């Protein structure tokens, strides 16, 4: 394990991926309204799949070598195998909230598989300048997402309770600044040109990905948009 | 890429498929109707999968080689993961057009899956008659497939309204002819009894996919069955 | 085949497997209740990838070696391609039961998931001492399963019609003591401390199997909860 100097970052972001699901768990154990149940549901499955994932990375399972420019290249496919499933119910919980019809859920979720998928491909890809072809589709999927994150979902939260308004718009921000960071880290990282080492690759994304995960529950948890409203 | 004489057929078949996804993508832009938007997302999906897939046959990283008959054969394995998600959204598509039962739905989803599953494992097995096993296995599951969508679709579809009737009943009978090319293509082709050379193999393939897939396509959403009737 | 002890083991489960799909496919043709028809899909379903996974292990393809302990020992990694979607299946045939909540159903289906993806992980990790730490996150999953499925499900059934009420609690009590046998039989087989050989073991799961899998469905099958109340 330690002779891997992105370690400590490894072992880190395991703890707070474990941390957070367990605190989610018990806060939703007192939970009983039908509407919250799936936000919990949701939003708990995320931190539990992603601590499996960095434990794998931890322990060397989720690791291979890929050859491209005359070197073999360390290459975390784990986390492909993480966000693959995170992704979109991280989008789920957004959808849910504005009560969005079942074919915008359908693109939003077909869009970021293509994101993902396309982008291990690119992980994994020999020829270096192809791995920038895949980077560039990969991008482009993303950013369909955000167009209707903005030009879809944000129309239909305000004809919706104020609460729940108010926390998709927090949420809305949240999301598209922090999932814009991902495919930077890519392009400069140790997968794409090359210019930070992998050590420092690995604590912006795990950095990245606690307050994608965690802080973006902490926020939804606590809020009263996930209850129906009653008496 | 030019090493390989199939590239040229791979390249259209990449350039088709991305095309097709553009012209579904903005035709589906003016579209507000949410029963309309489902078939847009569920049709749209399905040139844009097929786009990244041909792009990785193209590029090389979709292709193995599998030993059998004494020799190393090339297999594009890229085609079974293009079809693990594009057949199932055709099928619903069909579905959602007759308002199908749910069970109806999941029976049709898991033959589906059994049918491109064994498919691939009959690609990649390398005792050669061990391979004809799973070819018989996955078109049993096409059988069944095709059943259906005459005895219990047929049948519901001419209770409904005329339009999604006369519909479902062409985009039926495109399916079950185009569908049923693929086993024999595989068989005669360089998976199966090697008549047929990979060139020409792959030429054929590209034809079905994109009619199959765009052609569908276009029948589907030029049609007012997508539409809920409306004053 | 022969060549392998278990090879009888394996021969058996898939005739076993093939004839319960066989018979649940007949039984199921004369049942026009849409509620009926989603119970008959989801329990066909399960012995019909179980015979094809089977039958990947019996001609040999569903099995790897992994080195560990200084021996490369046999894994035959398909069973966890069967398990990864017949167990939610088997799960889906219990939340419809109950007419269990979205929410309660999704975090079934992710902590089963993460169950099976952890002990493919396990079942393939290189380091002897690391296999039982995934052994132990993914029985932790599956505890939480045991729970939701008693602590959840059993209080609502009793609110239900009493036929539904019956038949799920001996449906309950069958899976609880069935699955939790799976755990152990890992951990004392040649996946975890090789007491047990490796056709023992063989044997021991396709016991398993075909009762948690065929005798489930046809206690299931022949309850009259499975259709809504008629006149
Ligand atoms: C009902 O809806 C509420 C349940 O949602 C919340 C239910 C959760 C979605 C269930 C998923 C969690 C499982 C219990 C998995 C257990 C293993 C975890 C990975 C444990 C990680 C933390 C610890 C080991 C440090
Ligand atoms: C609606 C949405 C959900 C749609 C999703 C969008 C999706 C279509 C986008 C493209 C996804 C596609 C690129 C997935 C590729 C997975 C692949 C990287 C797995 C590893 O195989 C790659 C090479 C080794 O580098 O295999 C070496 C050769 C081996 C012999 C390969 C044989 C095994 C094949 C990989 C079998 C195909 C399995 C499916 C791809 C499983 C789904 C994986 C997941 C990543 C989508
Ligand atoms: C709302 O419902 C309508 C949206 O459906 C239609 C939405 C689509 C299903 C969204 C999926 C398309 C994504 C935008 C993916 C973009 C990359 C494509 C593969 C681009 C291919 C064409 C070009 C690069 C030649
Ligand atoms: C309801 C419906 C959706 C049900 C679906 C029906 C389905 C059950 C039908 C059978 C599918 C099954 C044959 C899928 C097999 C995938 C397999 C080809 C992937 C590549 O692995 C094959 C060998 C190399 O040749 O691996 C070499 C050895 C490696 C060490 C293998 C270890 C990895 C395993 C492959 C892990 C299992 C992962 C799942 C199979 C992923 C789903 C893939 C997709 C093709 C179904
Ligand atoms: C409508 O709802 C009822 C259909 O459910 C029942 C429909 C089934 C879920 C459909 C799935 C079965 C497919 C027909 C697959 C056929 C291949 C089987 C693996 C055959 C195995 C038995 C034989 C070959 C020994
Ligand atoms: C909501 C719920 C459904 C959530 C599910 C819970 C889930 C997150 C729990 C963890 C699952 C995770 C461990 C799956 C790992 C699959 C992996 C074993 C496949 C074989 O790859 C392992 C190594 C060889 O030993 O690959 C050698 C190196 C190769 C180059 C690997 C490159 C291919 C990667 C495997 C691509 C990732 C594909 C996805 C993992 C496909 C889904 C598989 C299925 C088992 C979940
Ligand atoms: C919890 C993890 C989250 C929210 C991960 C999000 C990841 C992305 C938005 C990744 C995007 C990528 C691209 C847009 C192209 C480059 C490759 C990726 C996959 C890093
Ligand atoms: C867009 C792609 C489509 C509609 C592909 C359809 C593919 C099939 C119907 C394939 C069927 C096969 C068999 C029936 C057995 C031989 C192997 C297959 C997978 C080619
Ligand atoms: C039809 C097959 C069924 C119902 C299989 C069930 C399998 C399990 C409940 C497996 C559980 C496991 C653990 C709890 C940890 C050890 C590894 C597993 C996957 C065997
Ligand atoms: C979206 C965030 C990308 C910003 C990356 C900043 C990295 C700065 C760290 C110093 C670079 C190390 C290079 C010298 C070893
Ligand atoms: C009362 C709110 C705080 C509860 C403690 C949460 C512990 C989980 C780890 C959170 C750290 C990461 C937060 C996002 C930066
Ligand atoms: C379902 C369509 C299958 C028909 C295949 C026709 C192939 C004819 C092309 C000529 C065969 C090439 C053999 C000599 C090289
Ligand atoms: C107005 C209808 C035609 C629009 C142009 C569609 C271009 C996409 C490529 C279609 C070619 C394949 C059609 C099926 C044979
Ligand atoms: C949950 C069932 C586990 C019980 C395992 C009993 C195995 C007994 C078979 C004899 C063991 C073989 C050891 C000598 C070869
Ligand atoms: C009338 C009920 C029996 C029908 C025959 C079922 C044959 C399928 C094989 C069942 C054997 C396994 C039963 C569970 C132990
Ligand atoms: C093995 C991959 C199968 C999933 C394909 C994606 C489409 C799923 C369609 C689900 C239809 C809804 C069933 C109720
Ligand atoms: C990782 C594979 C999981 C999918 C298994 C297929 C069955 C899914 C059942 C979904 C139940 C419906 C949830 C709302
Ligand atoms: C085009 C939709 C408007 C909202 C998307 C914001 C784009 C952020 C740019 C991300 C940069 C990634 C390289
Ligand atoms: C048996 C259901 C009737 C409709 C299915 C038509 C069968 C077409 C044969 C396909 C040939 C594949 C080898
Ligand atoms: C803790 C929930 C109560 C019901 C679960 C029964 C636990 C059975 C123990 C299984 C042993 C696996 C090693
Ligand atoms: C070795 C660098 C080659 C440059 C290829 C860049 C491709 C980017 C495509 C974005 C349209
Ligand atoms: C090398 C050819 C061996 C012939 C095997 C054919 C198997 C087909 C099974 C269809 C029932
Ligand atoms: C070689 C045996 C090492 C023992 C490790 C046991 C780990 C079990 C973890 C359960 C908390
Ligand atoms: C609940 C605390 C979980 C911490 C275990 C993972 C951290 C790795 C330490 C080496
Ligand atoms: C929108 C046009 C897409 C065409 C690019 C793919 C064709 C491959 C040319 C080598
Ligand atoms: C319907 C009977 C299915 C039996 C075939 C599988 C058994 C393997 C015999 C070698
Ligand atoms: C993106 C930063 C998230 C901050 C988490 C703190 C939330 C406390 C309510
Ligand atoms: C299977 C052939 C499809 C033909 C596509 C043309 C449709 C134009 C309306
Ligand atoms: C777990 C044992 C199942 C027994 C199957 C027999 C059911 C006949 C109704
Ligand atoms: C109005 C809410 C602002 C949230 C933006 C947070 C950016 C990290
Ligand atoms: C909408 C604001 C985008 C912020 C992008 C930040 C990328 C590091
Ligand atoms: C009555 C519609 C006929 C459609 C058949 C088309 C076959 C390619
Ligand atoms: C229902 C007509 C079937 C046509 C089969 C064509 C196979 C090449
Ligand atoms: C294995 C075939 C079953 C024969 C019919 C059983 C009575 C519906
Ligand atoms: C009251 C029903 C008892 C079922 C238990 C069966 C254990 C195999
Ligand atoms: C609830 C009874 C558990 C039985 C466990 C049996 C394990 C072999």
């Amino acid at each position: 394990i330690t002779g891997r100097p992105e370690w400590i970052w490894l072992a880190l972001g395991t703890a707070l991926m474990g941390l957070g699901t367990l605190y989610f768990l018990v806060k939703g154990m007192g939970v009983s309204d039908p509407d919250a149940k799936k936000f919990y549901a949701i939003t708990t499955l995320v931190p539990a799949i992603a601590f499996t994932m960095y434990l794998s990375m931890l322990l060397g399972y989720g690791l291979t070598m890929v050859p491209f420019g005359g070197e073999q290249n360390p290459i975390y496919w784990a986390r492909y195998a993480d966000w693959l499933f995170t992704t979109p119910l991280l989008l789920l919980d957004l959808a849910l909230l504005v009560d969005a019809d079942q074919g915008t859920i359908l693109a939003l979720v077909g869009a970021d598989g293509i994101m993902i998928g396309t982008g291990l491909v690119g992980a994994l890809t020999k020829v270096y300048s192809y791995r920038f072809v895949w980077w560039a589709i990969s991008t482009a999927a993303m950013l369909y997402i955000l167009y209707v994150l903005f030009f879809g979902f944000t129309s239909k939260a305000e004809s919706m309770r104020p609460e729940v308004a108010s926390t998709f718009k927090v949420l809305r921000n949240v999301t598209v600044v922090l999932w814009s960071a991902y495919p930077v880290v890519w392009l400069i990282g140790s997968e794409g040109a090359g210019i930070v080492p992998l050590n420092i690759e690995t604590l912006l994304f795990m950095v990245l990905d606690v307050s994608a995960k965690v802080g973006f529950g902490l926020i939804l948890l606590r809020s009263r948009a996930i209850f129906g409203e009653a008496e």
